[PDB]
Formats: C-alpha cells, structure tokens, sequence
C-alpha cells in the first residue's frame, strides 16, 4: 500500500523503528531526524504499511521538483526490508517519478538490484556513487553500541578564525565538491547554509580557507580546504566543530570517503570516525 506519516509523533515511530536496520537505514534515519526538527526542506515519508512498514522513501514536495534536471532537488531516500514489496514501493508513480533526472540514497547496497530491474521498466540509466561509510565513535555507542582523544592539533587562532559557512562563501564550496560546479548544485549549497549548522575557518580577508558542511539527511559533506592551505590540518577543525554541533544537538555524525581518498580516511581516523560495513550509495537516474 502506500501512507504518508504527519507530525511529529509518527516521525518518532518511524526513527524508532529504524534502530535496528542502523546501519544500512542511516541515510533515512538521519533524514527522518531532521524532518522532526523543522523539516527545513520540506520533505515526506512515504511507507507501504503502518505501523509494519517494511519499505520506507523519503521525498520531496511535487511543487518543489518544477526543474527535471535538477537531481539535487529530486532526491530520494530509500531503505527496505524487503527487495520485492521496495520494487513493488518504488513502481508506485505518487513515489519517486522517474520521468525527472533524480538522485536515489541509501545505506543499503542491496537496494542496486531493486534499481537496475526498475531501469529495464521505467526506461531510466543508472549512475552509481558507493564510498566508505563512516560514523562519530559517540554516534555508534549510542545507536548500534554492539558494534563499537580525538580533537585536532592546535592551529594560531590569530591566524584562522571559525565562523558559520556565510552564503556569500557557497560558491567556493561549490567550486570544490566532487559532485558539484554548476548552478543547481550552487543553489543546493546555498540551502544547506540556510538549513543547517555549518562551519568554516577564515583567513585573510575573511576568506574561507576550510569549511564543513551537511544536508538535509543529517550528513556531514562537502567538506574541502583550498590547495595553499593544505596539509595544515584546517579541514580536521571544522568537521570536529560541526560534530561536536550535532553531537551536542542529538543528532548522529556520519559522513563518506572515496576508499581512493587515503587522506580523508586518515583525517576520519584521527577524529575517531570508523568506517562502517554498509557501505554509502547514491544513484543518478535519468530518463533514457
């Protein structure tokens, strides 16, 4: 079948319910989260059953996703317990329209089969993105504890100030994202800083050297310093004060590596991140 969940009492069900799927209903989870702390992007959750759901999606608002290209704005998150009812979930067109360029997320790599056979179906090409999911050690002792200093090396604060993440600075933070580069994605960064607690280093000028962000599903990303200040260890110091942010707040940290990308595994490390077994997915979908 198909519910749409209202209010914050429901919500609350449905993070509950989520804690024994952590970690692959981490993307979700995370979402739900913020969804019951003003729902800054105004999504909804979709399940196929209440309260035995066993396939959830979150979406956004039809009225928002006017742009077909925009894959940002059309995103999806999706976790399941079982592949068929989620094909089945996802066929539905009052769930993901398929018809728009769209972006699917999720901690569930299993989920890959139940997108390729809706690719056949729905006539779409799939782009896949999997990284080295990561989580705050703070974050998995509190919500999947059976599977369990820490602060960066002291930098001149005369010379590197922290601040918010200004809008003025999205379109250096556009610049950098691996995902990023042209102006849907600059307006997706410029709702982050509008939504949520983000963090930066500032240099001369108040130039941002290094800054942090996250997304509407609680994630840590878009993370980048700029070349000259490299190797100073900046970046270390504004994702430690974002998580720090978010684990005073409540909310889980958790964030994503290239497994290419050693640095950032070491950087993750030296926080006392630790990659998880489920890995991160994302897919690009786009009408054939």
């Amino acid at each position: 079948g198909m519910f749409l969940l209202q209010g914050a009492q429901m919500l609350q069900m449905l993070e509950k319910s989520l804690r024994k799927s952590l970690p692959m209903s981490l993307k979700v989870y995370g979402t739900v989260m913020h969804m019951n702390h003003g729902n800054p992007f105004n999504l909804k959750a979709l399940v196929d059953k209440w309260p035995d759901f066993q396939t959830v999606v979150i979406r956004p608002q039809e009225q928002d996703m006017k742009d077909d290209l925009d894959h940002y704005t059309n995103t999806y998150h999706v976790y399941s317990e079982d592949l068929k009812n989620c094909q089945e979930f996802l066929d539905l067109p009052e769930v993901i329209n398929w018809k728009q360029h769209l972006q699917i997320q999720s901690t569930q790599s299993s989920l890959n089969e139940v997108i390729q056979n809706l690719a056949a179906t729905k006539s779409f090409k799939v782009k896949r993105s999997k990284n080295i999911l990561y989580m705050a050690s703070e974050t998995i002792k509190e919500l999947t504890p059976s599977l369990l200093d820490g602060k960066p090396k002291a930098i001149d604060p005369e010379m590197f100030k922290l601040s918010s993440v200004d809008p003025s600075h999205a379109a250096v933070v556009n610049r950098f994202w691996l995902f990023g580069g042209n102006e849907r994605s600059l307006r997706f960064i410029e709702r982050c800083i509008q939504s949520f607690p983000n963090f930066c280093l500032l240099g001369p000028e108040g130039t941002p050297v290094s800054w942090s962000l996250m997304d509407q599903t609680g994630e840590m990303r878009m993370a980048g310093t700029l070349p000259e200040y490299r190797a100073q260890g900046l970046v270390t110091h504004a994702i430690y004060q974002q998580a720090q942010c978010l684990l005073k707040r409540g909310f889980p940290v958790y964030s994503h590596v290239d497994p290419k990308n050693q640095i950032m595994q070491k950087m993750s490390q030296s926080l006392n991140h630790v990659p998880m077994p489920s890995d991160w997915n994302q897919w690009n979908c786009e009408p054939l």
